């Protein structure tokens, strides 16, 4: 059931912003590890005396990495005279965020028809304002409201990346590409799911998307179900400690848990990322036992050939299936020092009309399947 | 003239410690960019609830990257009960360092015969204590005194990496190597060179090493001149703004300016690093005009073949010459967001007896040679 109750016009995911202590080193690591090109910058070289911001792109996926400079460089400025290209930036907020959470997502940005209205309607419907709407060079409007923890939902709208960002030199811009194409979903961890759901669905009008693991969760979705925002809470007293609870302890509270990036060819993406795991890229979760792949034929054998199923086994890919489509997925190890944020790589097969959002779900059944497999392997 | 006045027995450079906000991402970037292997770790997986520390090695070069966890993880601990593997670590000092300076070197560590005596003699001769000597598992003693700004000189001594560090899994440890072999010199920037020299030479007994640019500098050296510690100060009012002054402004004061890493084959090192500049590695300074290489034959043509001189031209290598030997050198762009710390790659040819320290100097003459070349090119 989809009541299409969005209180304002939402388009797609626009970008994800990481708050860092050094944006250069994180962005270069992410670029090599994920195969994303350097596409725009705003920093001292572009006249920004406030923050350094570097944008990586792959397909429609946009990752932004921002860190503060010394406040001394901009001590003479006032908000009207700021050289910051993202006017919601604040030195103190950014330093406080990174010392509290470490490396993590500050902003989940969605493109909307009108960011001023989206902000107004949101706040009128209970959203906690974070940064009021501001118009950038009469071209782009940006506004922010609180989402969960210290994460904000950022609204972006264009009359016709951002003003004040320059295209970097293509000599500096090597055309890496491992097949990642867009952001599929962005997941939050909270201590209590009920209040978090009521709050976010309350101000967006997003609807609940049709669905012994250590969590309960629910998925909020926009009208066409292309903006997908799941939220998790821990379940306590399960002998095996909830991953959600471990997140909350190491992150100092609620925050973004994982980003799921859609690949146009998950096999090529994972070959390319795994080649780089030990030379600056990303590590992946432990592979499941071969039993899991020995039971895969009896479940998705009509969707994937036996060549592709053993190709899943080499790479550690998981497969799950809803009633409309099939989901191929895998998880990275945490992206930084803390066991908090990680990345999921996915590919969806089915639900063609274009592909409808959420085709195959989010891997729900792989919990019971992996537990059972573990037991079958030991035997 | 070498009076050999060291007030305690110094051996070699032992390691350089970077204080980061996220040690994982900086260490992975540095590993790929410089060709350094992951060799030891101390973090949650080794029981360290205080800081995450990752060691990279290439030849005898040891780069350590450390970041704090949430203080909440170790709130029950006291210094006697700490799980930190580096007992001088302090959450507040580290957060204050990185928010003040950004990514940079916290510790220049030298191996000494006896770290407790080195600390005592140093302090008795004017050094400002930073962390008193502490014995680690009856095996290693470590002590720290202030060097300049928020950089410390760390003394390390072994009765027979550090206790509490584990060797990482060789699956995780890819044997990268681009030819870097050891730390040659570590350079500080201060506002006033005189007081900085008097202070450091005062407590070490290091002696001044035999020597319109925007700086004055001087080099302190241990008895055998293998530990080399140059220091720079700005010269003001030169039309072209002093790089030392730009450093001091963006770094919020004194600190480490550059690390010079010796390569056993600078041509292979720079080929390998330049291949990776645009895919997560390090960028290099702008190349000099071909005029500079057109004047190189008339200066070092007896040391390098005309094939090797044009090989310098491809790679942007600089060449300078003292009276004892020749110096091949090149500089990276700054390592992080701020125009502060950078790296120099070097190779020294001459002064064999082993190679004596400082053979060829530090590139003194390349200042006038590059200015003149610039003028000859324009013509
Ligand atoms: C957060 C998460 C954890 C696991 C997980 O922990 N395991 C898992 C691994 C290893 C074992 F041994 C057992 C279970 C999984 O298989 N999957 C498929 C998982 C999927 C997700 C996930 O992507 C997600 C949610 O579940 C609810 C909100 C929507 C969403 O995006
Ligand atoms: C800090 C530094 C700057 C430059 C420099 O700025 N230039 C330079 C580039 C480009 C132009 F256009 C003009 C000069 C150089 O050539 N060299 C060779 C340089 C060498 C050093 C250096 O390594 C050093 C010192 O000079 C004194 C203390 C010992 C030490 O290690
Ligand atoms: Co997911
Ligand atoms: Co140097």
């Amino acid at each position: 059931k989809n009541p299409k109750s969005d209180k304002f016009k939402v388009k797609r995911f626009h970008h994800i912003e990481f708050w860092c202590g050094d944006a250069t080193n994180v962005a270069r690591r992410f670029s090599w590890g994920l195969g994303m090109r350097f596409s725009a910058k705003s920093d001292l070289s572009t006249g920004n005396m406030v923050h350094a911001s570097y944008l990586l792109t792959s397909g429609d996926l946009r990752f932004l990495f921002t860190a503060p400079y010394s406040p001394s460089l901009s001590a003479g400025e006032i908000k009207p005279t700021t050289t910051a290209s993202i006017p919601s930036f604040d030195h103190g907020s950014c330093r406080s965020f990174f010392s509290s959470h470490g490396l993590g997502v500050r902003a989940v940005a969605i493109e909307v028809e009108d960011a001023e209205s989206a902000f107004s309607i949101s706040v009128a419907n209970g959203a906690i304002p974070s940064s009021p709407p501001i118009v950038l060079n009469e071209a782009v409007t940006i506004a922010e409201v609180k989402l969960y923890g210290d994460v904000v939902l950022r609204y972006v709208s264009y009359k016709a990346f951002l003003p004040g960002f320059e295209r970097v030199e293509d000599a500096s811009s090597f055309p890496l590409d491992y097949g990642i194409r867009r952001l599929d979903h962005a997941v939050g961890n909270v201590p209590e799911l009920g209040p978090a759901l009521t709050y976010v669905a309350g101000f967006t009008g997003f609807h609940q998307f049709a669905e012994e693991s250590g969590l309960n969760s629910a998925v909020l979705a926009s009208n066409d179900e292309m903006v997908l925002l799941p939220i998790n809470e821990p379940v306590h007293g399960t002998k095996r400690k909830s991953q959600i609870q471990t997140y909350l302890e190491h992150n100092e509270g609620a925050g973004l848990q994982h980003l799921a990036l859609m690949s146009e060819d998950i096999f090529r993406t994972l070959r390319e990322m795994r080649k780089r795991s030990s030379i600056g890229g990303f590590d992946f979760m432990p592979s499941p036992p071969p039993t899991y792949y020995q039971n895969l034929k009896k479940r998705v054998g009509d969707v994937l050939s036996d060549d592709q199923i053993k190709e899943c086994e080499e790479l550690g890919i998981l497969v799950d299936r809803d009633d409309q489509g099939t989901l191929l997925q895998i998880f990275t190890k945490p992206l930084g020092d803390r066991p908090t944020i990680f990345i999921e790589i996915i590919q969806r097969v089915g639900c063609m009309m274009y592909q409808s959002g959420g085709c195959g779900g989010f891997g729900k059944g792989n919990f019971s399947e992996l537990f059972k497999s573990i037991e079958e392997y030991e035997k």
